[PDB]
C-alpha cells in the first residue's frame, strides 16, 4: 500500500518523502537531495520537481522526463529507482519526486587538467558508446552530452545522465555548455539527428587524451573557426544540406581550409584513437560513425562484445507531437507515477 510520508523543510522548500529515505541533504527545473534509502541500502539522489504543472510547457516537460527515465534500463544510463507523490488522488496531485543512484563524481572530476592513460580512455569512451547505442536504438537523442553529465564511480564505471535544456544566455560566451555541441546544432544549420551525440563523444574523447578542451570557443563564431581549422571548411555537398540559407551564406564567406593531420594534433596518441577521432569529428553528420559502428572499431578490441551491448525496447514518443491541456498532461503524468514498478 501507501508508505508513511514525513515532512521536512530543506533550505526553503517543504519536502514530503516516504520514511525509507533518510538523512536528506541538499546537493543541487527542480532541486536535488542526497539521501540514504534504508530499503535498498543505496545512497540515492532525490529530485523534487519545481512547479511541475505551472504551464503546458512545464507539464509536458514533466511527463517527458518521467517517460524517459521509466524507459531507460541500461548499465551505462541513468535508471529510475523510484518515483512518488504524497498525493492520495489525482485531485490533490501537485508534486513529483524522482529517485536514482547518487552521482558521487563526474567525468570532469577525473580529467582535472591532466591526461588519462590510453586504457582508461578506451574504457570510459567504450561505456559512453555502449550507453549511446542503447539510447539511440530507442530513437532518443541526448542533445547535451558533456563531462558534467557523465557520472563515474571509483571502478571507472560510467553512467549517462541529464538528457536534453539550455537557453540563449547560458550558451553565450566562453562556456562548457557549448564546447561539446555539434556545429549543425550550435548554429541551427539543419534538422539534426542522433549523430550530434557522436560529435560530443569526439570532443570528450579528445579532452581525455590531451587533458584539454578540444574547442574552447569564446563565443559561437570563435568556436566555429576552431572547428573548421581542425576538420576543414565544408564542401559543396555539405553546403547544400545547410537548409538555413543565412547560415550557408555566412559559411561561404570564410576562407577555405583543408582538414588538419590528426596525428600532428594529437601527438603521441594511439593511432587507433586518432583514426576513431577522424571518423567521429566529421563536419557532415550524414558521414559520422554511429555508436553501433564505433563499438566495433579496433580501438575497443579489449572491451567489445556484440553479445553484451543491448538495444532498447521500443519507445513510443507520439506524445511529443500531441497538443494537450495542463490537466491532461498532469493526468498522464499521474498515471505513470501510479503504474511505476521498481527494479529488482
Ligand atoms: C544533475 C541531476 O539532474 N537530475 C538528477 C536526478 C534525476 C532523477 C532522479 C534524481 C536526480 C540529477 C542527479 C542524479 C544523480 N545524482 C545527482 N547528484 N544528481
Amino acid at each position: 500500500e501507501r508508505p508513511t510520508f514525513y515532512r521536512q523543510e530543506l533550505n526553503k522548500t517543504i519536502w514530503e518523502v516516504p520514511e525509507r529515505y533518510q538523512n536528506l541533504s541538499p546537493v543541487g527545473y527542480g532541486s536535488v537531495c542526497a539521501a540514504f534509502d534504508t530499503k535498498t541500502g543505496l545512497r540515492v539522489a532525490v529530485k523534487k520537481l519545481s512547479r511541475p504543472f505551472q504551464s503546458i510547457i512545464h507539464a509536458k516537460r514533466t511527463y517527458r522526463e518521467l517517460r524517459l527515465l521509466k524507459h531507460m534500463k541500461h548499465e551505462n544510463v541513468i535508471g529510475l529507482l523510484d518515483v512518488f507523490t504524497p498525493a492520495r488522488s489525482l485531485e490533490e496531485f501537485n508534486d513529483v519526486y524522482l529517485v536514482t543512484h547518487l552521482m558521487g563524481a563526474d567525468l570532469n572530476n577525473i580529467v582535472k587538467c591532466q591526461k588519462l592513460t590510453d586504457d582508461h580512455v578506451q574504457f570510459l569512451i567504450y561505456q559512453i558508446l555502449r550507453g549511446l547505442k542503447y539510447i539511440h536504438s530507442a530513437d532518443i537523442i541526448h542533445r547535451d552530452l558533456k563531462p558534467s553529465n557523465l557520472a563515474v564511480n571509483e571502478d571507472c564505471e560510467l553512467k549517462i545522465l541529464d538528457f536534453g535544456r539550455h537557453t540563449d544566455d547560458e550558451m553565450t560566451g566562453y562556456v562548457a555548455t557549448r564546447w561539446y555541441r555539434a556545429p549543425e546544432i550550435m548554429l541551427n544549420w539543419m534538422h539534426y539527428n542522433q549523430t550530434v551525440d557522436i560529435w560530443s563523444v569526439g570532443c570528450i574523447m579528445a579532452e581525455l587524451l590531451t587533458g584539454r578542451t578540444l574547442f574552447p570557443g569564446t563565443d559561437h563564431i570563435d568556436q566555429l573557426k576552431l572547428i573548421l581549422r581542425l576538420v576543414g571548411t565544408p564542401g559543396a555537398e555539405l553546403l547544400k544540406k545547410i537548409s538555413s540559407e543565412s547560415a550557408r551564406n555566412y559559411i561561404q564567406s570564410l576562407t577555405q581550409m583543408p582538414k588538419m593531420n590528426f596525428a600532428n594534433v594529437f601527438i603521441g596518441a594511439n593511432p587507433l584513437a586518432v583514426d576513431l577521432l577522424e571518423k567521429m569529428l566529421v563536419l557532415d553528420s550524414d558521414k559520422r560513425i554511429t555508436a553501433a559502428q564505433a563499438l566495433a572499431h579496433a580501438y575497443f578490441a579489449q572491451y567489445h562484445d556484440p553479445d553484451d551491448e543491448p538495444v532498447a525496447d521500443p519507445y513510443d514518443q507520439s506524445f511529443e507531437s500531441r497538443d494537450l491541456l495542463i490537466d491532461e498532461w498532469k493526468s498522464l503524468t499521474y498515471d505513470e507515477v501510479i503504474s511505476f514498478v521498481p527494479p529488482p
